[PDB]
């Protein structure tokens, strides 16, 4: 992402990235303990991990989604000469 | 991670990682290329986005699981005192 953007662009991104972080709630505070709990055990059991993971589906699905909305929206702030250069770096 | 572990661990950690991190297959072209082709689109196709996220979920599941399994195999190769400070890190 270095397409010689203008002094209007970066700030428009600023409004959407603050839409990509906050409102789009990222942290469940007790599950980051769970991961710890399963790894920090001397005896490993898959089902304990299998059934923690998929509780982290609602959160990680709704994220991937929300993120794509925002990164699309920045694409749409671009110009034809800028959209060009961005597309090609993906390759 | 600077537990002051032995030469043997530094090596066992290396062959645990290369043991099953080469058991989880990394990102696939048509799932990846579309992840971004959804973004470079003219207008954010919502419905469409949800369907990629899914097609990508189960495969991603086995990649979180193997991760935790190797982090446990790594954990289970530590001793009492170093186990006490790794836990104290995240806490």
């Amino acid at each position: 992402k270095d397409l010689n953007l203008t002094d209007a662009q970066k700030q428009q991104i600023r409004e959407i990235m603050k839409g990509q972080r906050d409102q789009m709630k990222r942290p469940p505070l007790e599950e980051r303990r769970a991961m710890h709990d399963i790894i920090t055990s001397d005896t490993f059991d898959k089902v304990k991990a299998e059934a923690q993971i998929a509780k982290m589906e609602e959160q990680r699905k709704a994220n991937m989604l929300a993120h794509m909305e925002t990164q699309n929206k920045i694409y749409n702030i671009l110009t034809p000469e800028q959209k060009k250069q961005f597309n090609a770096n993906f390759e």
